[PDB]
């Protein structure tokens, strides 16, 4: 589990990196199955949802490294009549305080609610692994 002291963190903020790629371009042509056995050869897949009505899914790897590989290998891929395009999903905590580019969020520690805390410490993927919430520490996505 990531529970790295990164030194490029501000005083009293974590950094907190995505596992959940959005997906876009979901016609109904694209299916779970599908989209399930596509992003298992990067890693193990946690969650897939899909949403026909918004042309869009979401895909949480258990491990950040297997969400990136996944990120750049299906971020534009013809499928049918679409184009399945892979980004990173910000999901926890302010986007405010994201990039959405590669999915990292530096999270001053007084904005996350009560919510946001109780899912870091507790998480069995991601978060602190028990440990608290302190300054200049960087995680994974807990899950909630």
């Amino acid at each position: 589990r990531r529970f790295e002291r990164d030194p490029t963190i501000p005083p009293d903020s974590i950094k907190v990196y995505s596992r959940t790629l959005f997906l876009g371009g979901i016609t109904r042509s694209v299916r779970e199955p599908v989209l399930r056995s596509m992003f298992e050869r990067f890693g193990s897949v946690q969650s897939l949802i899909l949403n026909h009505n918004y042309r869009h899914g979401f895909l949480k790897m258990f491990r950040r490294d297997a969400a990136e590989k996944a990120q750049v290998a299906m971020e534009n891929v013809p499928f049918a009549d679409t184009t399945i395009r892979t980004k990173w999903s910000v999901g926890f905590g302010p986007r405010e305080c994201s990039d959405f580019s590669t999915g990292i969020s530096v999270i001053p520690i007084r904005l996350l609610t009560d919510a946001d805390r109780t899912w870091l410490v507790t998480a069995e993927y991601g978060g602190t692994g028990g440990l608290p919430i302190t300054p200049g520490i960087a995680l994974d996505e807990p899950d909630i």
